[PDB]
């Protein structure tokens, strides 16, 4: 609810990507989704599991003149799953697979005793 009301001789509103898209990312991993339309003032909202994705301190939503795109400044593997951007009537295929980090964790020092 809530929402304006427009309408114009459009066909897919979702102008790219142009299909199905992969993406692999990793915990904590900044990740730069990809979503051109054929309009400006054409609003956009992205959908995780039938639900709506919310604004959070783990996902930034960034919007370009007429291209958005969704970056995260810190994922979790639950996170990996299926991202649809809806717009009107179509929606986008974003894949997003996240995955646990290479060897990272490193502890030296003088064994005492």
């Amino acid at each position: 609810g809530s929402s304006g009301s427009s309408g114009t001789d459009v066909s897919s509103w979702i102008v790219y990507p142009s299909g199905k898209v992969y993406v692999a990312a990793v915990r904590l991993e900044r990740v730069v989704l990809t979503c051109e339309l054929c309009r400006p003032w054409a609003e956009v909202r992205w959908t995780k599991d039938g639900e709506e994705v919310v604004e959070s301190p783990a996902l930034l939503l960034q919007k370009e003149d007429t291209v958005r795109r969704l970056v995260l400044p810190a994922v979790q593997l639950e996170d990996s799953g299926e991202y649809l951007c809806e717009i009107d009537d179509e929606s986008a295929s974003f894949t997003v697979t996240v995955t646990e980090p290479p060897v990272r964790i490193i502890y030296s020092g003088p064994s005492s005793g």
